[PDB]
């Protein structure tokens, strides 16, 4: 149960309007040689180009939404979308582009999968919602074969030049001409009722339909990643480090610490209702703070209503002292709040384009992310950057150029000049939260937050 059997059968009537006298019974066999590929009885590690939704779902970076809408089979010239937003046209003799020969198109797509994937996959997954004439065309670009390394590096070949007679990764196919091994997924295949519109539309009103073949690639993936990852999770999948992922995370974990410490030291709450992660660990250890946790899974599909999360009978009393949501999103946050909600418009290997204007966040997990929204923090403002130390001004063991800063709040700064080791704290401290920023997490909090009296708390 590894790979998808290619005697597996194919529904395909779905296929029947572009491919007429389609056979009802079908295997994913017989449909590759009918789309003019040989598999050769070959045991290579490529056994089958299309793949299971469970080999779909660890493999979603590299999912590409593929769409083939005929312009006028042999005779007419087709129209290219992928969920890229690219739409090329192909002559057999949103952005749009003329009619061009097959030769010169199959370089734009190379050029254009490697550009989108070389910092995302080791492969593509052509996401489909099937009729025919786009697995019908996709012997003009691609070729299959066993699975090979890469002329240039030691990364798997995702490409083919018939120039060199040679085999690319997506970072060193500069020229190259074909799709080299290729993988694939027929969404009308889960089994559905009705045509794509009318399941993505049940779902999400941010795409629209021009009748151009990227709108419906950009739809399929839309519903394949709906079907995939809104309504059914899984938090079990792991997924490989592709760049700063352990950074973002070590210092998610350091601005935590560092901004729920001042809270309770400036506003001294007597109680902090930490509202999200039901495996969650007090982030200040050592607070005085009477620390009451509430499990709530992250959302995935609409942000959670604060009147479900709150009511219906705990201190039971929010309104007592803080609440705390670090990355449990909600739709309007109280006033007492300390949050961080991560903004899915970030652009980022990490960030893939997700469902209903959600954002799909891959980081070790995944985990589709609801729509950021800027009304959900009206009863709160923007928190400030600063770094807070009551550690001691002890050196012990890099170079220097003396810290001046307004936000370095420590019992040095305080006193005049800022020491060797709370320099060397601030600088590292920023570092950590201008990675945590720019990977698209944003920080609010409570209106009355003051980083004025946390000066006091040197004395
Ligand atoms: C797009 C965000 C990125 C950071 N996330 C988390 O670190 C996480 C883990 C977790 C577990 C339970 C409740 C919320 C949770 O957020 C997921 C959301
Ligand atoms: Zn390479
Ligand atoms: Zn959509
Ligand atoms: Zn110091």
């Amino acid at each position: 149960p590894t790979h998808l059997s290619v005697d597996t059968k194919f529904k395909t009537e779905g296929l029947c309007v572009d491919i007429p006298g389609i056979p009802k019974d079908m295997t994913y066999r017989r449909l590759i040689s009918m789309m003019g590929f040989k598999m050769n009885y070959q045991v290579n590690g490529y056994p089958n180009m299309f793949i299971t939704r469970e080999e779909a779902i660890r493999h979603v970076r590299a999912w590409i939404g593929f769409d083939v809408e005929g312009c006028h089979g042999t005779n007419l010239p087709l129209q290219l979308g992928f969920s890229t937003g690219v739409n090329l046209v192909a002559v057999p003799t949103p952005l749009m582009y003329k009619g061009l020969p097959w030769n010169v198109v199959r370089i734009k797509i190379v050029q254009m999968l490697s550009d989108t994937l070389k910092n995302l996959s080791d492969r593509v997954v052509f996401v489909l919602w099937a009729h025919g004439f786009e697995l019908t065309s996709m012997k003009y670009f691609v070729k299959i074969g066993p699975e090979r390394t890469c002329c240039l590096c030691d990364r798997r070949a995702t490409c083919f030049s018939t120039a060199s007679d040679t085999y690319a990764c997506w970072h060193h196919s500069i020229g190259f001409d074909y799709v080299y091994n290729p993988f694939m997924i027929d969404v009308q295949q889960w089994g559905f009722t009705g045509n794509l519109q009318s399941n993505h539309d049940l779902y999400c009103q941010v795409h629209g339909n021009a009748h151009v073949a990227s709108c419906d690639a950009i739809m399929t993936r839309c519903l394949a990643v709906h079907e995939c990852f809104v309504k059914r999770v899984d938090w079990t999948i792991e997924y490989p480090i592709i760049g700063d992922e352990l950074k973002i995370n070590a210092a998610c974990r350091k601005v935590q610490h560092m901004v729920v410490k001042a809270a309770l030291l400036a506003d001294k709450f007597p109680v902090l209702h930490d509202i999200g992660n039901p495996k969650a660990i007090k982030c200040v250890p050592q607070a005085d703070v009477e620390w009451k946790f509430y499990d709530a899974q992250p959302c995935s599909d609409k942000a959670y209503k604060i009147e479900e999360l709150f009511y219906s009978y705990h201190s039971d009393k929010f309104t007592d002292g803080v609440c705390l949501f670090w990355n449990c999103n909600v739709d309007r946050y109280p006033a007492n709040s300390i949050v961080c909600r991560f903004d899915t418009r970030v652009l980022s290997n990490l960030n893939l384009p997700g469902c209903d204007g959600g954002s799909l966040y891959v980081n070790k997990h995944a985990f589709h992310t609801p729509a950021f929204d800027k009304s959900a923090f009206v009863n709160l403002k923007q928190l400030p950057f600063f770094y807070y130390s009551d550690s001691p001004c002890e050196s012990h063991g890099i170079d220097y150029v003396p810290l001046k800063s307004a936000t370095c709040i420590t019992r040095c700064n305080l006193g005049g000049a800022v020491c060797r080791h709370h320099a060397n704290e601030y600088r590292l401290y920023l570092d950590a939260y201008n990675m945590m920023i720019s990977a698209g997490f944003s920080l609010w909090v409570y209106k009355q937050f003051d980083t004025y009296n946390l000066w006091n708390t040197f004395t």
